RNA sequence: GGAAGUAGAUGGUUCAAGUCCAUUUACUUCCACC
RNA sequence: GGAAGUAGAUGGUUCAAGUCCAUUUACUUCCACC
């Protein structure tokens, strides 16, 4: 169909429709009510207070303005204090900048505690910039929305919504910052096609330059890169993506799209066909907030992989998956078995001092010369992948990010093969190997 | 045993007895009858014409000479005739320049012809710097000549005496220079210690050098490189050999020892227990002399091992052997079995055009990005390194020595596991692998 | 918590470490959690 | 026959390989067979 087409068929899908929206009034009158008998100095900002928000994704932004002076500590025991006072049911959990989820009449809130600022060069907390955001933003977006839901529909269809690290994508706020940037979601689409690793975004200024990296300034704060956390692998995605979608435009870049059930008899099959070791290390997961198992979870694999690699296993891909208990590293190499005995550089012929050191050690098989070089054979501790990363794991889980590293300490295992497959990974495994037609809807 | 008592026990294996220096002599006297009977100017250079050769293994060097206005083809033909004529029973077979084997009396013989020139600068024929050589080393190892034969056996005990390509080791000339530069076997050994594949030692003015590479030079000729084909490995081996003589010396650096007869079983049990991959691509021998065949048999392996290495197969190292009618191509591999996908590296995201070529082959699993740029999981043709060198060996026969690759392009099989090594290529194997036992 | 940078200092590996594998002190950043 | 080198001519691989795998024509050495 025609692109036009396309996308009037897709705002069907990230329109909140006025069931959601009556739900939202009424739930914001009820928060106001709540909050001015309380007489303390809040704002909306967000999603919400822009109408910017997705179909079935409504969360309602409360911010709690403090006044500067106030310490980290009466920050928290205020902000935490009042959000607690003002939701029907609450819940505690946040990795660095406290605040409170909870829920007023049926509907999702966060209410945030910040500082009061006139400028938001230099910043107490580190969401001081919220309400200038919306400030900013405030008269830019208006009759734009449903371009802003259109791109956040698009991305999160897509994996890549949201900033956080189980993302590593774009964040509301960029979304936002673009269709004002580029005027609408089809000529974001069209000109993301050529952003270069460098493409340097400046609102504001309405420029793009060249810089060091990917980088859009924060219009309300110079120095900030607001797709700082955006992954290069997913800024190559998207690009990949906008593309795509130009060249055959169709409604299935709006739809999600699910793992397929696969047996874990269809995919023995894969993977003997590929004939490559592929396993798991298998650890408990740590009770804390995604976003500090994530890096730990990336930092683990990061580290195993390349001790695959400097031990010659050959390693292909890595992946993680977090279960409700278990979180998983999976692997896949190429080489599933490799000799106990491997070369060693030795001293230069001529070098006597050193060639009498190196045959000095007690080996199994006499040192040769070559190329006017001393080389030794000596065997390794271990000959395949798994009993590779056993050893390594057992003796470095230190190095595993502080407490995946002390989870795998108190426990891990490896699974590999049939086992494996009836672990809750192989979407992951499907992912990880490139596996076709193995997603849906 | 101190030190000068070894060299005395040494001397009864290097040192011709009674018996082998009198058919010496009355089969030279038999020579110069033949030669003389036929009118050609002919002079006796060598090892026998020098009293410098080694006990048990003689050869006497007779030189045909020539005016230089034969042609490449005329020095030849005379060269030829009058060598059978000569000799008794005879031989012919070289790589270049033309000579005639022989035997007489008893004994074995060579002839050659050459060039009668002025001065050994630009040489004619290959071999022109013979009798030049003889007439400057006749009179500078008068006395000296049991300090060769001490060296000659110590480097024949070690397999490293002899230039040709099947040794890569010292030349004879070459060990007689080295006495007329030091002055005995001993401190030969003693200096070799601070060699240094950097040396240049000057003969002709008596001098060390850091020059380019190894070098020594001929007094003859200043431009040759005496020490040409010595291997830096082989050179390698002599530095330290001599290091070890001097340190711990024994009679045992004389003695040559004999290929041990490691069983079939035993080192079957060896690699495995190595867990590595140890296959030979067995061929029919080219019928070719030996200084054409193993430079053929080097470049051979050598391709094949670097098509190892870039394949992924990790290899160790190689070897070869010739037989009666067969060649053998040895390897070592740290992988017997590599998986089928592999990774292919695409072109950064940025680059539209490539990109999309990249993703328009078909492969079997959807490509992805990593790092800023597309990869692509491709099936390998092949899985083990021998299913590989089977493929390889086909198609590049070519590349693979004049020689031994028509013979490879013939018939060749890859032999591998049990059948291996009830073949005659087990020394070579244990050499390959540093056993001892 | 993760990442980055600066000035360190230890261990282990190697014939050989400022470089490889770990550890740790100090300091300046940044990101995620809104 | 092998190797080092100067001046080009292709062919395969690959998204791209003037850089990977090969091939080829000249002129230039050099080594082994003594
Ligand atoms: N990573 C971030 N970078 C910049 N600003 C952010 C970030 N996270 C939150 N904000 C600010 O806080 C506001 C509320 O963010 P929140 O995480 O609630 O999502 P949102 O922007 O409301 O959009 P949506 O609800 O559709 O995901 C944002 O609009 C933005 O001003
Ligand atoms: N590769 C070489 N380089 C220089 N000169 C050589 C070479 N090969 C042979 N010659 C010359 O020809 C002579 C005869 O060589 P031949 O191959 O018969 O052995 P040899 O040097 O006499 O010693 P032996 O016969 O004891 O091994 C030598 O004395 C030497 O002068
Ligand atoms: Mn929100």
């Amino acid at each position: 169909m025609k692109v036009e087409e396309i996308l009037e068929k897709a705002l069907e899908l990230v329109i909140p429709d006025e069931e959601e929206v009556r739900k939202g009034r009424e739930a914001e009158e009820e928060l106001r009510r709540r909050l001015d008998e309380l007489g303390v100095e809040y704002v909306f900002v967000g999603s919400y207070a822009r109408n910017t928000w997705l179909k079935g994704s409504l969360e309602i932004d409360v911010f709690l303005l403090f006044p500067e002076e106030f310490s980290k500590e009466e920050l928290r025991e205020r902000g935490l204090e009042i959000g607690k006072a003002v939701l029907d049911s609450y819940e505690i959990r946040y990795a660095e900048h406290p605040y409170v989820h909870g829920v007023v009449k049926g509907v999702e809130v966060d209410v945030v505690p910040c500082y009061k600022l006139k400028e938001p060069k230099n910043i107490k907390s580190a969401v001081d910039r919220t309400p200038f955001h919306h400030k900013w933003l405030e008269g830019r977006i208006k009759g734009k929305e449903n371009e802003v839901r259109l791109l956040k529909g698009f991305l999160k269809a897509n994996g890549i919504y949201g900033a956080e690290y189980k993302v590593r994508g774009f964040s509301g706020y960029l979304c936002e910052l673009l269709i004002v940037f580029y005027g609408s979601f089809l000529e974001t689409v069209k000109n993301a096609r050529r952003w270069t690793r460098r493409t340097v975004i400046d609102v504001a200024k309405g420029e793009v330059r060249k810089g060091e990296e990917f980088f859009v300034v924060d219009p309300v704060d110079e120095k900030r890169n607001v797709a700082a956390n955006l992954s290069l692998d997913n800024l190559a995605r998207f690009v990949h993506l906008c593309r795509e979608f130009m060249e055959a435009p169709s409604l299935g870049f709006f739809k999600p799209k699910h793992p397929l059930e696969i047996e874990p008899e269809r995919l023995r099959k894969i993977v003997e066909e590929r004939g490559t070791a592929v396993f798991a290390v298998k650890f408990r997961k740590p009770d804390i907030v995604d976003d500090n198992l994530y890096p730990q979870l990336e930092r683990a694999s990061r580290k195993i992989f390349e001790f695959l690699e400097r031990e010659n296993f050959m390693p292909l891909r890595s992946a993680f998956k977090a279960s409700e208990e278990f979180c998983y590293l999976l692997f896949e190499c190429q080489i599933k078995e490799i000799s106990r005995v491997f070369r060693r550089m030795g001293p230069q012929f001529e070098d006597e001092r050193n060639v009498k050191k190196f045959l000095s050690r007690n080996r199994a098989f006499r040192p040769f010369i070559e190329n006017g070089r001393w080389w030794a054979f000596e065997m390794r501790k271990f000959t395949t992948p798994e009993e590779g990363v056993r050893s390594y794991a057992s003796t470095h889980w230190h190095t595993l990010g502080k407490n995946v590293g002390e989870s795998i300490r108190e426990y891990f295992e490896i699974i590999s093969g049939e086992k494996l497959f009836k672990e809750p990974v192989t979407a992951e495994l499907c992912e990880m190997m490139g596996v076709k037609d193995c997603c849906c809807m």
